[PDB]
């Protein structure tokens, strides 16, 4: 099983290194943890809140801030970025 | 956010209980808990593998088995019987 990113999330998924139009679901993810590491969006001293708010990522997820412990929310947030 | 399972993924969810049209994700997967359980889809000795080679869930899925315990995989074969 492939998805398709939609067109935004996909210039997003390749601006840190991604190449093809459809990825296995992991592939999805490890650009994610790439791409709000390389920006720096998470709290410092609590890693594992992503601020998004200011960044592209909050308006594809339509959130300003999430945890990498909310996987559920996650993996919500990117179907609503899968054609 | 609200999801919209496709007509079988629907089937296999009002057969234990489910009346909406759409869902959040959150109701999906206790629907999906509810339907593997009581029709004991699992081994009884290893009880984390649900078997489904015999069943409907194993056409939405597309996979003879899979393990609870592999969220990835599941969220994956969840996306394609969505909208
Ligand atoms: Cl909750």
């Amino acid at each position: 099983t492939l998805v398709r990113p939609k067109p935004l999330l996909l210039k997003l998924l390749k601006s840190v290194g991604a190449q093809k139009d459809t990825y296995t679901m992991k592939e999805v993810l490890f650009y994610l943890g790439q791409y709000i590491m390389t920006k720096r969006l998470y709290d410092e001293k609590q890693q594992h809140i992503v601020y998004c708010s200011n960044d592209l990522l909050g308006d594809l997820f339509g959130v300003p801030s999430f945890s990498v412990k909310e996987h559920r929310k996650i993996y919500t947030m990117i179907y609503r970025n899968l054609v």
